C-alpha cells in the first residue's frame, strides 16, 4: 500500500502526486462470511481508504434503508477504461520509465484501479497534433499505401501492449475513425461538413470499409486485436458547417444504409468477424432515433452489435433516450463510449483537485449503470496542465494530469471517483435491484460480482452526512453512514 501524497491547486479537493519514485497503491484484493469492505473517498482527502465492518442479524429504526433485490437481474457488465489518444501517449511517454510504469499501473493494475478497456482512435482526431489518416496517398482506392504512422508504432501501440502486460483482467480494445483520408469525401477536407462521395454500395463506401479491415490488419500484426469497432465517431458531426476537427458526416440513413451494404458484410467476410461493429458514438440526444432508424431494417442489424454513446458532463434526461431505447432493443447493448469535462466557459479546461468534476463522473457512471449502460469508457487516459495537446486547442480534463517538467504526474479526484467503480465491478458483474425506503439526496446502484459476492456504490453529493443501512436478506444489514461529498464502495460475500 502507499497512500496519496496530496497537493491543493486552490480547489475543493487536492490530487494525489506521483512521480519517478512513489504512487500511491493498493494491497491485493483480500473479507469472511458476515463482514463487509468498505471504500472511501471524500473531498476532504481520504483516498479509497479500506476499512471493514460487521453484518449485523437485526435492524431497529426508520431512518434511511436500501434494500438489495439479488433476484432483479438487469445488464451484465463489459467493462471500463479509457482513450489512448495521440494526446495521451505522447503525455505518457514525455515522463521517465519509472514515473510511465506507476502511472499505467495506477490504471491498468490491481495495484491500481484495473482499467479493462481501451478505446483507441483509427488515426488523428482534435488530440492529435497534426491531422492525417492511414491513406493519404489521393485516389488510393486500393489502399496500396495504408500504413501505420509513428504515433501508433511507437507511441500507442507499444503503451497498449505494457498496459495489457500489467494488466490481470483481460483487456479489451475498442477503435474508432474520427475522418476517413479526404478524397474519399465530399468536401475533401479532414474537417467541416462532409461525407462519404457517392452512396452506399460503392466504390468510395467499399473503399471505407475496407479501411477498416486495413486498420485491423495492421494492429493485428503489432500482435493486437480489437473487441470492437464503432462504425464512426460522432457521425452527426460531420454535418455541420464549419466543424472544427477530424469528422465524417453520416446522417442515421447513411450510417443503416453504409452498415447493410459495406461495413457489415466487410467486416463478416474478413478474418475479423468477431468484433463487434457498435453504431452511433454519439451524443445520447440522438435517440431512440438513431437506433429506430437502423435497428427496424433488417439487413443493418444483422451486423450491430450494441449502441454507443457520449456524454458531455458539463450539459446534463436519459429516461426518454437511453430508457426507451432499451425498452426498444432490449438486446442491443448500451455501452458509454466516451465521456468528459472542461469547457464550461468561466472554468478552466483543467481544474487541479476539483471534487466536483470527479462527483460528475461516478454520477453519470450510476445514470448509466441505471439505465442498462454495460460499461463506461473516459477520453483522453493523460493529458497536460493546459488540457491537451490539441491542434484545435479543444482542451479539456483527464482523470490523470502530466507534468513532463517536474516528471510528475497528478491524479485528479475523477481518477478515483472512476476507481470506486472500475476497480470492483469486473466484466460479468451484473447490475441487480435497490430500492430505497425513502426518497433521499444518495446516489447508489447495485450489482452482484460473476462468483456471487455484492457490490454497491454510494455517492453523496450534498453537503450532509447521511446515515443508512443496506439490508440484503442473504446475510444482514449494514449499518452505516455516508459523508457530505462522499463516495463509497461497499463490498460484502454472500454464502
Ligand atoms: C517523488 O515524490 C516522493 C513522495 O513525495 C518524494 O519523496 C519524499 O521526498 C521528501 C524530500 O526528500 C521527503 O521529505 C519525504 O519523506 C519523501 N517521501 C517519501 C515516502 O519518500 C520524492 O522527493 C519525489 N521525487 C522527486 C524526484 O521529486
Ligand atoms: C506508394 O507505395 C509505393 C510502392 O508500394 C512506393 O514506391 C511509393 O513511394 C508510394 N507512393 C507514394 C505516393 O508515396
Amino acid at each position: 500500500a502507499r497512500p496519496c501524497i496530496p497537493k491543493s491547486f486552490g480547489y475543493s479537493s487536492v490530487v494525489c502526486v506521483c512521480n519517478a519514485t512513489y504512487c500511491d497503491s493498493f494491497d491485493p484484493p483480500t473479507p469472511a462470511l458476515g463482514t463487509f469492505s468498505r471504500y472511501e473517498s471524500t473531498r476532504s482527502g481520504r483516498r479509497m481508504e479500506l476499512s471493514m465492518g460487521p453484518i449485523q442479524a437485526n435492524h431497529t429504526g426508520t431512518g434511511l434503508l436500501l434494500t438489495l433485490q439479488p433476484e432483479q437481474k438487469f445488464q451484465k457488465v463489459k467493462g471500463f477504461g479509457g482513450a489512448m489518444t495521440d494526446a495521451a501517449a505522447l503525455n505518457i511517454l514525455a515522463l521517465s520509465p519509472p514515473a510511465q510504469n506507476l502511472l499505467l499501473k495506477s490504471y491498468f493494475s490491481e495495484e491500481g484501479i484495473g482499467y479493462n478497456i481501451i478505446r483507441v482512435p483509427m488515426a488523428s482526431c482534435d488530440f492529435s497534433i497534426r491531422t492525417y489518416t492511414y491513406a493519404d496517398t489521393p485516389d488510393d482506392f486500393q489502399l496500396h499505401n495504408f500504413s501505420l504512422p509513428e504515433e501508433d508504432t511507437k507511441l500507442k501501440i507499444p503503451l497498449i501492449h505494457r498496459a495489457l502486460q500489467l494488466a490481470q483482467r483481460p483487456v479489451s480494445l475498442l477503435a474508432s475513425p474520427w475522418t476517413s483520408p479526404t478524397w474519399l469525401k465530399t468536401n475533401g477536407a479532414v474537417n467541416g461538413k462532409g461525407s462519404l462521395k457517392g452512396q452506399p454500395g460503392d466504390i468510395y463506401h467499399q473503399t471505407w470499409a475496407r479501411y477498416f479491415v486495413k486498420f485491423l490488419d495492421a494492429y493485428a500484426e503489432h500482435k493486437l486485436q480489437f473487441w470492437a469497432v464503432t462504425a464512426e465517431n460522432e457521425p452527426s458531426a460531420g454535418l455541420l458547417s464549419g466543424y472544427p476537427f477530424q469528422c465524417l458526416g453520416f446522417t442515421p440513413e447513411h450510417q443503416r444504409d453504409f452498415i447493410a451494404r459495406d461495413l457489415g458484410p466487410t467486416l463478416a467476410n474478413s478474418t475479423h468477424h468477431n468484433v463487434r461493429l457498435l453504431m452511433l458514438d454519439d451524443q445520447r440526444l440522438l435517440l431512440p432515433h438513431w437506433a429506430k432508424v437502423v435497428l427496424t431494417d433488417p439487413e443493418a442489424a444483422k451486423y450491430v452489435h450494441g449502441i454507443a454513446v457520449h456524454w458531455y458532463l458539463d450539459f446534463l434526461p436519459a429516461k426518454a433516450t437511453l430508457g426507451e431505447t432499451h425498452r426498444l432493443f432490449p438486446n442491443t447493448m448500451l455501452f458509454a463510449s466516451e465521456a468528459c469535462v472542461g469547457s464550461k466557459f468561466w472554468e478552466q479546461s483543467v481544474r487541479l483537485g476539483s471534487w466536483d468534476r470527479g462527483m460528475q463522473y461516478s454520477h453519470s457512471i450510476i445514470t448509466n449503470l441505471l439505465y442498462h449502460v454495460v460499461g463506461w469508457t473516459d477520453w483522453n487516459l493523460a493529458l497536460n496542465p493546459e488540457g491537451g495537446p490539441n491542434w484545435v486547442r479543444n482542451f479539456v480534463d483527464s482523470p490523470i494530469i502530466v507534468d513532463i517538467t517536474k516528471d510528475t504526474f497528478y491524479k485528479q479526484p475523477m481518477f478515483y471517483h472512476l476507481g470506486h467503480f472500475s476497480k470492483f465491478i469486473p466484466e460479468g458483474s451484473q447490475r441487480v435491484g435497490l430500492v430505497a425506503s425513502q426518497k433521499n439526496d444518495l446516489d447508489a446502484v447495485a450489482l452482484m460480482h460473476p462468483d456471487g459476492s455484492a457490490v454497491v456504490v454510494v455517492l453523496n453529493r450534498s453537503s450532509k452526512d447521511v446515515p443508512l443501512t443496506i439490508k440484503d436478506p442473504a446475510v444482514g444489514f449494514l449499518e452505516t453512514i455516508s459523508p457530505g461529498y462522499s463516495i463509497h464502495t461497499y463490498l460484502w460475500r454472500r454464502q
